[PDB]
DNA sequence: CAACTGAAACCGAGAAAGC
DNA sequence: GCTTTCTCGGTTTCAGTTG
C-alpha cells in the first residue's frame, strides 16, 4: 500500500532533480537538495521540484487547478520522510549549514 | 447497530454544547469537530462526547485504561463514515470556522 | 507567519473483530 | 448479515523557531 519508498528511488534514479543523487554502489544511501527558500541562490524551479513531484502524484496539488503553495509541498516530503521507517536521516553527514544545503538520507531494506 | 439511536439521545440530551439539531423534524445536526492543542482537548467543546462512546462501548474503563482522546475521536469518525445511518452533507460542514462542526443528515 | 520545524493529532480505507 | 474497530502510510496542525 505504500508509495513513497519506490517513488523516490525512482526520482533519484530518474537523473531529473540535480542534486538528488546514491552517496554508495548499493544504492542504499542517497544526498537530497534542501535549500531554504527565499534565500539569494534559491532557484524555485528547480528548488521545488521534488516537492512539488510529490504533491503532484499524490493528488494533493493540480496544475492549472490549486494554487501554488511550495512551503506547503516541502513540509509534507519532510515530514513523511520523518514518518516513513523506511527512511533515516543521517543527521551526521547532512549540511545545513553551507551554501548548497543537504540532508543524507538511508533506505531500510 | 447501537450508534444511531445512541447519537440521537445524545443530541436531544443538550449535554454537549455545539451538539445541536438544525431543523424542526430532527433530522440534521452540527456536531463540533475542532482539532486538539497540544494535549489540550479542552478548546474541543464536545471533547466529552468522545469519551462518552468509549464508555458507552466498554472501550474506555476509567481507572484501568489510559485516556487516549485522539483514539477516541478516531473510533467516532470512523463509525460515521462507515455508518450507513448517518450521512455527512459536506456542503454545509464548517470546517474553517472559530467554532467548526460537520453537519450530518440522519437516514430513515 | 515568510519559511521552517518535530511532535502530535489527523485522515480514509480495508482488514479484522465483534454481535 | 450487518456494524464498529484496528492497522496502515502518509498529511496537516500546533506552538513555536530561524533546525
Amino acid at each position: 500500500n505504500g508509495k513513497l519508498r519506490q517513488w523516490l528511488i525512482d526520482q533519484i534514479d530518474s537523473g531529473k532533480y540535480p542534486g538528488l543523487v546514491w552517496e554508495n554502489e548499493e544504492k542504499s544511501i542517497f544526498r537530497i537538495p534542501w535549500k531554504h527558500a527565499g534565500r539569494q541562490d534559491y532557484n524555485r524551479e528547480e528548488d521545488a521540484a521534488l516537492f512539488k513531484a510529490w504533491a503532484l502524484f499524490k493528488g494533493k496539488f493540480r496544475e492549472g487547478i490549486d494554487k501554488p503553495d511550495p512551503p506547503t509541498w516541502k513540509t509534507r516530503l519532510r515530514c513523511a520522510l520523518n514518518k516513513s521507517n523506511d527512511f533515516e536521516e543521517l543527521v551526521e553527514r547532512s549540511q545545513l549549514d553551507i551554501s548548497d544545503p543537504y540532508k543524507v538520507y538511508r533506505i531500510v531494506p
